[PDB]
């Protein structure tokens, strides 16, 4: 039963540890019900504990003790009943998360004499909310009393329903029991008390800890205040247990308008002011042996001047000594737990915080500070106070011994002994102890599908004959300067003319820009905006597709926001959402209506904009949804004259637009029947574009339908790996597009399309490779294979009808073939396998490529290989 | 600028020092600024860390470091980026509460080799949110790439408007110089990453710490689960950086019924199951020295094969072993940071989760589990994992390597490496790390008066003929089964037919209850609740008044709640709402309507009731506005033949009501204008009723009107300490209640009139000492002294009047002369001074006495003296 031994503590240790086990299965009604027996046995026991307190303490006074002993049973209970502290703490739904807080395990409460009762009875009743266990190593001077306020706690636990050994406690305290203790594995957790050394040595055991350093506590008190509740709180605070009690009021800090009247209202209200030779006979006995006399703490006053040679009347609440010195030369204003004070004289408020902030930052580091004034009409000079003062609780017009243990003069302040003074002291906790912190929160984190979308540009306009009907609409019913984006070709040839043709004819004023070549560059892009930045239009028009579309819409960016520099603007990012450097609002100056007469692009319905950074030579996809088109545009009638190649690049781009984009990552059941439905038209209309041309307008239409169609799909199901090579194969060998997407499109099938990858997208939403299928529901959907094939089938009868289809638009079968020379590829292959994974495009591919693999399906296309793997 | 002494060290620290006390100063779109360069700079140099990180650790992998190195930055940016950390967080203004959230200083950050740049980036980064700095030690394998990672943060931090060292970083590290960091004074903090040996050591430092554990993590793959995706889960979970990654799943726990099915689906989906010579070979290259072979860590699982001597498939994935051992003799389960991985059979779920426990519980207690299941049909079983399991996070359906660092598959998940495994692994914070706990948070607490009431029985009715008139009103229309309580003299006396000659007449069905004596015990409580409960009353009536109406408003307690023990009923408390056992709320079975006969007690008003334990003779008033009589009623008709001492004893315990009310702490502008116009009349008329009695009714009623005014004073206006100290000295001795309030008001009242006293009942709203104030007012508004008097002679003279007042009603001078001997009151004077101050009475006493000051004034009467203090 007894412990004065380092065995019978590692017995006891067990037959503690092995109630917990028992006690944490318990529920929240067989513990509600313990936590109440132990707080009315606590009550009903704060006369006898508060006598047996001061009898084995020797300091202290009755009467305030017993507000303490009842405080931590009352004031605890009122507080930490209701929290949730035995299982599901919260469930959000929606999401999957839920909070269960099981228990720490067990406790090593070590106690001063300081409060040995009231901090046993909090720990103690603290330690059974939370279905802990708890084990005490008290203040030999105060063994006797914080053991005994256990005994009184645990006897009317185990009444209530709990085991018989929860609780527990050293008789015969010593350094090399508690180190033993503190030291000990089944332990799990620190509750410290006592200020320095302790705090030193509970972190430093092994364990974690939640012990509470301790020190001075300024008080100010600046012109506007109440210097009569002023006082009568800091009397209120110091007699109170004779301020043995922490966070007592060490030093006030007056200011010089009101200091006289302050300094007379503290003499008549049993205030002795130490004016000469008895000040420095104070200042003698506090410190002794570089720390303070242990035998002057918790001493009334008169008792005081004993030891130092003086005598003052029985009914002095208090000694004050005026005083300047804020150092540590002065023993006067260091961490006296006595009922002395120090009273600072300053000249302003500002320098008064000044000087608090000094005194509280050499032995009170963090612990609290406290404030007398308007508490209402300064509030600034309180944020100042709290913004100026490192402590953990800013007192504002309360007494400190009895608002740092706080449910009386301020509420929604933790009730706690213990109190935390921030890592400034050398504890990281910086909050009032409670059962929270005896408590381990844990999360389940149920699977959630990532959130997707299908965003568009309004006002998407399709058919032959759609310009006019389609400007007339939104356009001139409206905004009044536009800005023509567009390349030569279609300035020269009367493109642009068929567009200004009806904004004029109305109240309009166009400017154009067709300065865009074939892959832009920033230098163009600037010029663009260089020049929106003097037209100041109301509105951006874009022509031709891709490099114009790709142009416009950030210079687009540029004219509302030429801050963005497009090192930011063109960051790769893991998710569009989580973006780290979030685009800019852009709809306000200027809309971005997108006309196209090139098919594959898409890029009027799709945030992509490709451009170059004109110094590397890098197309760097940038994306955001941002820069939509806000009213794309497609008419049929700007392309009946196209060439037979662009007609091939394009609508063999949209091949690879919608292919990686119906097996993407990203992809749904919204952008998966558009896909098709490209996918679909681009082999009953595409060749015949090619051969006939004008001449099959019907074939032509579709072609530029569907190639905007997959818009659609790879705007929101953005592109795979194809493209995070083609921008640089298309960059590094000025490529076109569409050209690099059909040497790569039958050799990155074949690579996607294996159900035993090295690698996975790590998408929620992408349960397992599908690729390998997702491409044959593809080949069925064309018509392909009907009758029950292998599904290995479906994909080799889908390459085929590409080799057949690159073969009717000319499309060479390699690169090689395609005028590039094998000296200039190997040399900067292993320089575009990397940039290529580091494109944005390759994170939606299913297999998350390895650079050892794009690097091989970027040589077997230049020798017109198959990726075997 | 170098690190590779113990010096440079001390050097570096300060100068770092120095950049956070500069960056403490900072604002936060100062801030916000620096927290985005130094993401973007992070995540550009997303590439070529993750092979600086290769070519220096020897483990890893590219391609998957880069979405580390990547989520660090983006993914914690995100989330961290609007949550203010700079100032004021929350500012409740009802309450006075301010939460400001200083910094906590600079950091010590310990990384290892698994994750260096991706730990480095993200405390790095986190770090500079808070505002503060941070220090880091890396690992002798990685040394030049997570200090690579640092600058690339610091130099574009100090381009965005930050100091040029607020980071800093070790290029030669060691254990002399991280412990002579750790152990550093002006490190205020420790963020440590590493598993076992770092943890044990960050806390022993003599700092905090948030170090991290690590080890096993468990996953259950139940019947009722997607095998599927199960598996592909696990191997995009164990592969991403070849399991080197922490949380990763280093043990599957499946049920038989799918066993064979996912013991395939894994080979298909490269897996190598080690059948026999292969896994003996295997499990034996893992553990070297106890520990696992630090050179398998992170290597590739074909490279695994090597070591053990036989070989696989380039295009493994990961190694299987099929394995029952559930023990540490087994190192195929411990934390093994290879792609192997354990397959355990079960046969249901309750049998895994029990294996799963046991196998975490070994190497990886706390860190993480995770579920393959039903996520949405199987919420039991879900609950029964979170609730077994001793883990800070469960990942339903989720992969752990994926989902540990939780943005992706769960949000809501604090976005993090450095996972908190909780106190179970040695650390104490159980959750993901983030900047709200490198962060110290301090709450300013203004002063908050506390809040009171003013709350009665509905329904007071006083008039001479007012009881047939209220029966009729509200009993009548209503109950019909009724309980009248009384005592003998009533009985006898026809004041009780007076009542049922008035039910009676209508329909309902009396008995009464006559067995009350003075001063009543709990016998005749029990003995009335014992009929009560026999009767089944429909409401309860109470005539006479203390001991019926005392007797009775407790015998609705044991009525409607025969569960409650005295003990607790009486247990004296410190505020009235925060009171430890609530009273049940009893108005439903029966009403306690009131009537009374004796003017004094006001008990028909207020939630009094005194009552003696008939054990110890002690009387315990016991209160709570539970027990108010719901509709008193207050008729003169019951008072005219009183006689001519109850008359006084009453009245004159009213004087004490009110006396003690107006003066008390809790007293309001409600219940201080209810107690002088009390105070008031039994001045003009309660000498009347005295000596004319019945022939000045108008005096006999007033004088019955205002001992109830009182009630309205102290039901809410606790009494004071006369009552405190006239309970047990009417107990002790069974001198009557009004009688022993007389012989101690004249002596009190000089008690709590000294403005400078030796304690303070510390009440917010009571500012200072006022009661020499708020007693002179009283006698101004009885017209003692009209002309400029001094405050003093204004108290003088209401004693004065009191003595005169207690002349003309027979009221003796003092105890000795009241019917008690010096022999008997000098033995048992110490025990009820201290039963006094344990009352609940004298918990608003403006002056907290203490028990050497009541018995001085219980002395002081005895011999008819003044206490003069
Ligand atoms: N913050 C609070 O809530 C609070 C409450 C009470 C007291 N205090 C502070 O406590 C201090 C006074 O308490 P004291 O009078 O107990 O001084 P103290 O705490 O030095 O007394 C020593 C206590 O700490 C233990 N202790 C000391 N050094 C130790 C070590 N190296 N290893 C293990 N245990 C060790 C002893 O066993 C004993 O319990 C004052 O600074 C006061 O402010 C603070
Ligand atoms: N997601 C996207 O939005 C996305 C994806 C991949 C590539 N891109 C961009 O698309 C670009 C492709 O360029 P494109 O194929 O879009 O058009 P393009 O701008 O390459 O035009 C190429 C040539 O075709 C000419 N041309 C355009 N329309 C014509 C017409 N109707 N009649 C005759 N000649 C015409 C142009 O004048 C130019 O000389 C890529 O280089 C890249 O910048 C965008
Ligand atoms: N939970 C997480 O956030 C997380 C993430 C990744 C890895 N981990 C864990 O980290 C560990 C990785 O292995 P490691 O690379 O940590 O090897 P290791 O465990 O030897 O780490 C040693 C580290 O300890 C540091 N150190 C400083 N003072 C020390 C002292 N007094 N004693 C011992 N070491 C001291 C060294 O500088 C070195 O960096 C594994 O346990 C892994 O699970 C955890
Ligand atoms: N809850 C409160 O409001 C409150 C406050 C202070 C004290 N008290 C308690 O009230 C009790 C005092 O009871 P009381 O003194 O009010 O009366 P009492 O209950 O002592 O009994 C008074 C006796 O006087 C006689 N009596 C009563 N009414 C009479 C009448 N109308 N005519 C003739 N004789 C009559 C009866 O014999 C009766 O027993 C004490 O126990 C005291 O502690 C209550
Ligand atoms: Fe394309
Ligand atoms: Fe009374």
């Amino acid at each position: 039963m007894a412990v004065t031994n380092v065995a019978e503590l590692n017995a006891l240790v067990e037959r503690v540890k092995k109630a917990q086990r028992e006690y944490a299965s318990f529920t929240q009604e067989q513990v509600d019900k313990i936590f109440r027996a132990a707080a009315l046995a606590a009550a009903d026991a704060r006369i006898p504990l508060a006598k047996m307190a001061v009898a084995e303490s020797g300091m202290g006074i009755v009467e305030d003790k017993v507000i303490k002993n009842h405080f931590a049973s009352e004031y605890i209970y009122n507080a930490y009943k209701d929290e949730k502290t035995c299982g599901v703490l919260s469930e959000d739904d929606t999401f999957g998360t839920i909070t269960i807080a099981e228990p720490i395990g067990i406790i090593c409460g070590i106690v001063p004499t300081t409060n040995p009762t009231s901090t046993a009875i909090f720990k103690s009743l603290i330690s059974l909310k939370t279905r802990n266990a708890i084990i005490f190593s008290p203040h030999p001077r105060a063994k006797d009393a914080t053991n005994k306020a256990a005994d009184i706690v645990l006897q009317a636990a185990i009444a209530a329903g709990a085991p018989k050994d929860l609780i527990g406690w050293i008789d015969q305290p010593s350094v090399e029991l508690s180190n033993a203790l503190m030291h000990h594995p089944d332990i799990n957790l620190i509750l410290a008390t006592g200020g320095p050394g302790m705090v030193k040595a509970a972190y430093s055991s092994g364990k974690p800890a939640i012990g509470v350093g301790a020190g001075n506590t300024p008080v100010v008190i600046d012109e506007t205040a109440d210097i009569k509740r002023a006082v009568a709180s800091v009397l209120m605070s110091k007699t109170f247990d004779n301020g043995v009690i922490c966070a007592s009021e060490q030093s006030v800090v007056v200011v010089d308008s009101v200091y006289d009247a302050v300094r007379e209202r503290f003499a008549t209200h049993g205030g002795y002011l130490l004016q000469g030779k008895e000040l420095k006979a104070v200042q003698d006995v506090i410190l002794k042996n570089g720390a303070l006399n242990a035998a002057i703490v918790g001493q009334p006053a008169y008792k005081i001047a004993e030891l130092a040679g003086f005598s003052v009347p029985e009914n002095t609440k208090i000694l004050i000594g005026e005083v300047t010195v804020v150092d540590e030369s002065e023993p006067f204003a260091h961490e006296k737990l006595s009922p002395t004070l120090a009273m600072y004289r300053a000249k302003d408020f500002e320098d008064a915080v000044e000087k608090a902030e000094k005194l509280v930052a050499m032995g009170g580091i963090g612990h609290t500070s406290c404030l007398y004034t308007d508490q209402d009409n300064q509030p600034a000079r309180v944020s100042y106070f709290g913004q100026k003062m490192k402590t953990a609780r800013i007192l504002i017009n309360t007494p400190a011994s009895q608002g740092g243990i706080g449910d009386l003069y301020n509420f929604k302040l933790a009730p706690s002994l213990t109190l935390g003074c921030g890592s400034w002291g050398g504890n990281s906790i910086s909050e009032n102890v409670g059962p929270k912190h005896l408590i381990n929160k844990k999360t389940v984190a149920k699977r959630a599908e990532n959130m997707l979308w299908h965003k568009l540009p309004k006002s998407i306009y399709f058919r032959r004959g759609s310009l006019p009907i389609a400007l007339d609409e939104v356009i001139t019913d409206g905004h009044k300067r536009a800005l023509i984006v567009t390349d030569r070709f279609l300035f020269n040839n009367g493109y642009a003319d068929q567009i200004t043709s009806v904004l004029k004819a109305a109240g309009v004023e166009t400017e154009v820009f067709f300065e865009v070549e074939a892959d832009p560059t920033l230098s163009i892009v600037r010029k663009g905006a260089e020049l929106a930045n003097s037209f100041k239009p109301d509105v951006i028009i874009a022509l031709g597709g891709g490099s114009p579309m790709d142009a416009a819409k950030i210079m687009w960016v540029m004219y509302e926001h030429p801050e963005t520099h497009f090192e930011e603007l063109a960051l790769r990012f893991m998710d569009i959402r989580k973006r780290i450097y979030k685009f800019p609002k852009m709809g306000v100056k200027a809309k971005m209506i997108a006309v196209t007469t090139t098919s594959g692009t898409g890029s009027e319905v799709t945030p992509f904009a490709v451009v170059t950074d004109d110094a590397t030579g890098q197309k760097y996809p940038l994306a955001d949804y941002a820069l939509t088109p806000d009213m794309a545009i497609v008419d049929a009638n700007l392309v009946m004259d196209m060439p037979k190649s662009l007609c091939a690049f394009g609508g063999l781009d949209a091949v690879t637009h919608a292919m990686e984009a119906y097996v993407s990552v990203l992809a749904s059941e919204f952008s998966d029947g558009q896909a098709l439905q490209a996918l679909k038209l681009l082999k009953e209309y595409l060749p015949a574009s090619y051969h006939e041309g004008s001449k099959n307008p019907v074939a032509r239409e579709r072609v530029h339908s569907a190639a905007t169609i997959a818009g659609i799909a790879f705007a929101n199901a953005f592109l795979g790996v194809c493209h995070s090579m083609a921008h640089k194969l298309g960059s590094q060998f000025h490529i076109p597009h569409g050209l690099a997407n059909a040497l790569l499109i039958c050799n990155v099938i074949r690579y996607n399309a294996n159900d035993n990858p090295t690698k996975q997208t790590a998408f929620s939403q992408y349960d397992r490779p599908q690729a390998r299928r997702r491409y044959a529901e593809i080949a069925d959907h064309l018509g392909l294979s009907a009758p029950g094939d292998r599904t290995a089938a479906k994909i080799e009868k889908l390459l085929a009808w590409l080799e057949t289809l690159k073969a009717e638009l000319g499309i060479p079968k390699s690169i090689r073939e395609a005028g590039v020379q094998e000296a200039d590829f190997l040399a900067n292959v292993d320089k575009l396998s990397e940039d290529a994974f580091d494109d944005q495009c390759t994170g939606a591919n299913p297999r998350y490529p390895l650079i050892s693999e794009l690097k091989q399906i970027l040589l077997d296309t230049y020798y017109g290989r198959d990726y075997v793997e």
